[PDB]
């Protein structure tokens, strides 16, 4: 199933997302255009993995803060001043069991879920790979994170396709097959060393190609059987 | 007021240390040997600063320290299996008060909710050049003892205090604040211009290189002007 | 200062309210018709105080209630009213709101353990009325907001209170008239409970013209705390 | 499985019990004796039911405990100074693992997580017909021991299972759950048509009436079949 959360008439639903309706925990169905999209959950920590689309002898892994997160439909805000501000479509994968030092081959065991990150970028700020990519990449808004948390759907991480639009216009496409380290691979990679806890997020990274967006674009980043994350732009 | 918190007969306190005493919420003395220590608070968002001690880096080197990293005065810090070179680094912990978005830096420590003792761990074996100082080296399991704990309205001027640091007993080196390269006000001004900060987020504001190695068996203990000391044992992982 | 907590173009903002203006982190303004309102804060639990408004003695201890964090509504927020109940009433009271732990604290320093203050509507379904749990910790009975406010009110013992329905004044009253003070309550609660940072006390109301139905709305108002207003709409 | 949390060498640990050891996230096992238990979990809000054990009431006669009444096995149950009438009360407590709203009966046993067991102590010396049983004599600090264990997937039915008291090692009193006026599914329909109950929010099933009545210095054990064994010992406030 899956899940999502909203906000109707004041009150926070926890609900499920089905022929295209949202059912709340009461049953009562609700029009996604009625209610104001909320993440599907409360992320712990967030970790993404850089450069990981065609390898690293190890993956280059970097943090995106809570502060970044936002929900389907949120705006993102562009910085200032910024020339080069670039989306990522991403396929964000949710723990859902403590991992500490778990094998790649029973990683999958551990995960919950699925959903669409979208792990936007401002170039302007980067010299190069040296020191982590907090200024360029955990700014407030700079990481829209949804619709759903996808349970129980996906039967192969490694094989999801993944699109991306820029006011409706196909502006990418890609694969996840072609990830050069896979989901069980950095969750074994991470866990080794970094105990992982139920909701923590790891974004598995993006295949290069037109991204590039500007104030008053609408970005629409889609994945396979994950619904269509989408977030309109402005500056700041 | 030095608050802390700390478990006793299955109850989690919040309370104050005062004369080598711990207070709990009704004021009933409890002996630190008789409980247990916990963090001082529950860390939000942690960030790091490398490079911080003495021209300095065009703009503040930040890092992320994982919260799974945090370990409370008392705790027991693991050892990496197989790892040589294993460094304690000791940096005055400046806890947010109030959420900080865009604030000038002249204004940034009317911000700040108090301070701690952090001592932030590396493992040097896994140091690299792409984003230095790597995840894998700085955010292992227990590599942030933090505390003991939340020095509130004491702390008059951070960037004037001294840092200290003991390996078994022994003092193994000297620092102080006032040698820090970008200040907590000038940190907290360029992190909360792209980032807001929230009560209870911690920056790590570095520390001054020294003789930091330490191997399994050593007992680390570091100390900072007026917020007492963090002492933490090593143990090599099970 | 009169702190505020709202939701902008997928944001949620922990600002301050000032000259009909809501201004987040950042200090930037915001139109309160362009946001959706929230509680001011999270609170913890929450315990209420019946009988506390009048040769009659008061009652020989407070009579505590619970209301469950379920029942919490933010400001403009739908109550709900129970299907076929002949005797909903709303109840303006005055919130105190902990802002440091509370432990046989004495009633002389109680008020400095008080964070701040807002509004409550403390609802109830009189046909339900053991505690009444049924009848006061329903979904939506316990509208709260809009504003938390601190270091502004002087007494809480000298605050009056004001309830409109459909923009027709229905009661006047004062928090002098509380048979138990805050701080006698708060006194005698964290006796044998240990309060906690942003825990809430629902001081009590003073009988009055209150019965609403669905399609009214209720519009409550204390001295310096602004006003919490909330439509009533039959349950779906 | 029987799944805990435990405090050990400044760690939190989840784990789970098996063959009387306790593993961790990274399948080390601990020693109860060398470990802190803590609660299984941490609960959202907890509701009991009052006379819930030999017609029967017209509805159920539903309070609350506050979570500062919680306590872990093995942690200390504060006696209230000059109370004389302090009873245990061993019930099994239901643990809400999904989102329920308006729930029939018939399907309110598949939004369980798990069981644990209770100790929903009451001081009868501040009770009377005023929201009986008054929060001044249900929620004091130290009154609801809980655990030690989250049990899931091995209850099969909650309205078939013995429940045993000790004190001091003597058997007290011996219950059966098969006597519940209203069962969890008639209580979760109830309390569910109206008030939204969330994971980990936890429903007290009531107790029947023995004789329970504790002192200072009493070492109480409760008992549920398949549950385990939840110990506390009293004392009396400072
Ligand atoms: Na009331």
């Amino acid at each position: 199933m899956k899940l999502a959360r909203f906000l109707a008439k004041g009150r926070v639903h926890q609900g499920v997302y089905r022929e295209g309706l949202l059912l709340d925990e009461a049953g009562e169905a609700h029009r996604p255009e009625d209610v104001t999209w909320l993440l599907p959950f409360t992320p712990g920590k967030i970790l993404g993995v850089a450069l990981n689309y065609a390898r690293p002898e190890e993956p280059a892994l970097f943090w995106k803060p809570n502060t970044s997160l936002l929900p389907h439909k949120g705006v993102v805000l562009y910085p200032k001043g910024a020339r080069f501000v670039h989306y990522e479509v991403e396929l964000a994968v949710v723990v859902g069991r403590p991992m500490k030092r778990v094998r790649a081959k029973d990683a999958l065991d551990y995960v919950l879920g699925y959903t669409i990150a979208n792990d936007l970028v401002a170039r302007d700020y980067v010299t190069n790979t040296f020191r982590p990519p907090i200024r360029a990449k955990g700014r407030d808004t700079f990481l829209p994170l949804g619709p759903f948390l996808v349970v129980e759907e996906v039967e192969d991480p490694q094989d999801l396709w993944l699109r991306a639009y820029v006011n409706g216009e196909l502006r990418q496409e890609g694969h996840t097959s072609r990830m050069l380290y896979s989901v069980a691979e950095l969750l074994e990679f991470i866990s080794e060393f970094m105990t992982l806890e139920p909701y923590d997020v790891l974004l598995t990274g993006t295949p290069k190609g037109i991204s590039q967006v500007r104030p008053g674009d609408v970005m629409r980043l889609e994945i396979e059987g994950l619904g269509a994350l989408e977030n309109p732009i402005e500056e700041e």
